[PDB]
């Protein structure tokens, strides 16, 4: 299965969006598109309490033909937000394009930002998936710092590498800055598509650099030969059905 | 009003612990003595969720007469833990001695530590202090490093100064040690003693070099002559009384 940008290619095909597995098709998928003035809010969405988002150390990373992987290994864990269990960090990536408004998967009034960071929680519902937007800025990210380094050395899929000491923590916009946010049940936005995953987006994005930015577009690669840059491996919004989306504030 | 190590003046006296005004007699005093294989647990004590905690900037430092005041007007809130509404952080303060083993107003099974840090909040029940053990440690806390080099210069009560650029979270131990902690009603520990107090004691101690430790009794004064240096600014413990103490632990 691959992205649209990987079927033009005439020589050799395979399953774009439009012909996904099975379960990709159902009745609540995601990613969509948040309208705002439309969202029910729900008290019990009080802030996650984030435990080992601060404790710093090497992250093993790797290009796994879709997206930059960075495994947390159950490093960190959170717990609240009305989730039933407590959620344990299992990996992080991302999703981009070229441009700085049509790179992130979901949207918010039908603006879409520059990347989309993914931090995927397995339930210890089922999966407790946190996105955040990302924005280019005019200035450097340091937190970011880190992650950006280590793509020179995973070029091609399934290239293997680590991460120089850093925290989760460090990468997201600070604590005072995520109590609003949205809640919604959906799916993974990859094949199979399964609808096991308790969405929250945050609505204050994430600020990098325009060349920390380029760097992923430049160093990444979709295949083994490197002829395709890896890029807009986004998936197109999805019908809301008939889901409501919640949030944190009033 | 003062403590015990302040009447040994045979010039001037003062109300010592024994003769506090009222309130200070009540039947639901602090400190107390927790006896851990004696609490009832509670699942709803959940870890606090700390914001505004990582922010990093100058905090406003005096010595009161009593202990080294640091002002944290309202810059940090804490949500949860079975609290009834939010909490603002106000100011922080430490209780100490000059051995490792007897300068903690609290103890937990008979055992008394080096130090006792108090932060205070109010509500925004009334006030919600976390009460953290100081231990002298073989190693430097670079965290509390910004607030000892302060202390030389506020040696005389009331007067005032300021910390270099520090945050309050790198003051407390890690995220993954605040899991355990202990709950009950009681009071202020100094007059005039009011029983609207929500204490909340930590089982994890934090660490601080012996130099460091040292350098709170040398430097600060309780009085204007600079005659008695400061510390057993202690208050003894108090009867439990019929109050029921709880952890966050099963
Ligand atoms: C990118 C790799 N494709 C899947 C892989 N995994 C699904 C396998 C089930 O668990 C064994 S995953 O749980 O790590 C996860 S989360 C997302 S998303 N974009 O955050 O909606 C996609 C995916
Ligand atoms: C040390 C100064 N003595 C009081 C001052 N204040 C009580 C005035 C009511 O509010 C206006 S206080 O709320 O800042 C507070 S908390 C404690 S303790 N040791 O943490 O139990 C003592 C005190
Ligand atoms: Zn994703
Ligand atoms: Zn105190």
């Amino acid at each position: 299965w691959c992205y649209e940008i990987q079927t033009e290619d005439p020589r050799s095909s395979c399953l774009g969006p439009e012909k996904w597995p099975g379960a990709c098709k159902e009745n609540q998928q995601s990613p969509i598109n948040i309208v705002t003035a439309r969202t029910k809010v729900n008290p019990r969405l009080t802030p996650f309490i984030l435990v080992g988002y601060d404790q710093k150390q090497q992250w093993p990373i790797k290009n796994n033909q879709h997206t930059v992987e960075m495994t947390l290994g159950g490093g960190a864990c959170i717990i609240g937000g009305d989730l039933p269990a407590r959620y344990e960090a299992v990996q992080l990536h991302l999703h981009w394009s070229n441009g700085n408004d049509n790179g992130s998967e979901h949207s918010i009034d039908g603006r879409h930002f520059a990347m989309e960071m993914h931090i995927v929680h397995k339930k210890l519902d089922k999966f407790a998936v946190l996105a955040f937007m990302i924005e280019v800025g005019d200035k450097v990210n340091k937190g970011f710092q880190p992650l950006v380094e280590a793509l020179p050395s995973i070029s091609k899929p399934h290239s293997t590498s680590t991460v120089r000491e850093s925290s989760l923590q460090d990468m997201l916009p600070p604590s005072t800055k995520m109590y609003t946010y949205f809640r919604y049940n959906g799916s993974l936005t990859t094949p199979n598509c399964d609808e096991t995953v308790i969405w929250t987006v945050y609505k204050q994005p994430i600020k990098i650099h325009k060349n920390q930015f380029l760097e992923f577009s430049k160093n990444l690669y979709y295949d083994e030969d490197q002829k395709l840059n890896m890029k807009d491996n986004v998936r197109p919004l999805q019908p809301l059905g008939k889901r409501q989306v919640f949030k944190s504030h009033a």
